[PDB]
């Protein structure tokens, strides 16, 4: 992810098949002549899409130009959460499945994994960051405190941002409860709040056509909402 002051990000396509699949996802959802009610509603929850982009002198080098969801914030607090029970897709080999489950074997039980967070601390005027090892170290005993950390600014728990996050996730959940045409593996929610609220879906290299409800995604969203709700009682 490269941030541009124009308020966009350039996301370099991942190696095939992942990068091309992400491109096709955006192209399908944002098809100008698309009138599919499901997909028009989905647009609300994605970064705005500005098309494929490559450097003037390098047509080989493919990027997606996307809305920078963090741009409108002064001190954005950012958390990336992978959603679902499975972070491998329906075409994964035994070996790849094992690779993916190995990365976080609690995915089936918890239904989400914190990929990272960056939290503005008011008292020190500084950011505290967690990397991928943080979320992969969380268990059923520790997930609630693990998520809470995102919303702690050094002096208070930001229950306002927690509640707003629940309200925004609930709309995404409603979208998922009302579509049976796409299943999403290894995709994420990006949470952003002002540390001095956004909740958007990102990372679409493993989105596949389906004829059923995305039950792993729904389980994950519901578990995540339940955790957030519990935090409101702290
Ligand atoms: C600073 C920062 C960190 C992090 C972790 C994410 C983003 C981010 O802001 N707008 C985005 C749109 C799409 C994607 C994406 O990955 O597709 C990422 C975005 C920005």
């Amino acid at each position: 992810i490269l941030q541009h002051p124009d308020g966009t990000v350039l996301k370099q396509l991942q190696p095939p098949p992942r990068g091309p699949r992400e491109l096709e996802f955006y192209n399908m959802v944002y098809a100008a002549d698309c009138f599919d009610g499901v997909l028009l509603e989905l647009r609300k929850y994605l970064p705005k899409y500005y098309g494929i982009w490559s450097p003037p002198t390098a047509p080989n080098d493919l990027y997606l130009k996307l809305e920078d969801v963090t741009h409108k914030f002064n001190k954005p607090c950012i958390m990336d959460v992978k959603i679902g029970q499975k972070s491998y897709d329906p075409f994964a080999s035994s070996e790849k499945i094992q690779q993916q489950v190995s990365k976080y074997p609690l995915m089936e039980e918890i239904g989400f994994l914190v990929l990272g967070m960056r939290v503005y601390h008011v008292h020190s005027d500084s950011y505290e960051t967690e990397n991928q090892h943080y979320g992969r170290s969380l268990t059923k005993e520790t997930i609630k405190d693990g998520v809470s950390r995102f919303f702690h600014n050094g002096y208070c728990l930001r229950k306002d941002a927690v509640a707003a996050s629940i309200q925004k996730i609930e709309k995404i959940l409603q979208w998922f409860e009302n579509q049976k045409q796409l299943n999403f593996y290894a995709s994420s929610l990006l949470f952003v709040y002002e540390g001095s609220v956004e909740v958007r879906m990102i990372d679409f290299a493993h989105v596949f056509p389906s004829n059923t409800i995305d039950e792993g995604y729904v389980y994950g969203l519901k578990h995540l909402i339940s955790v957030l709700r519990s935090i409101l009682d702290n």
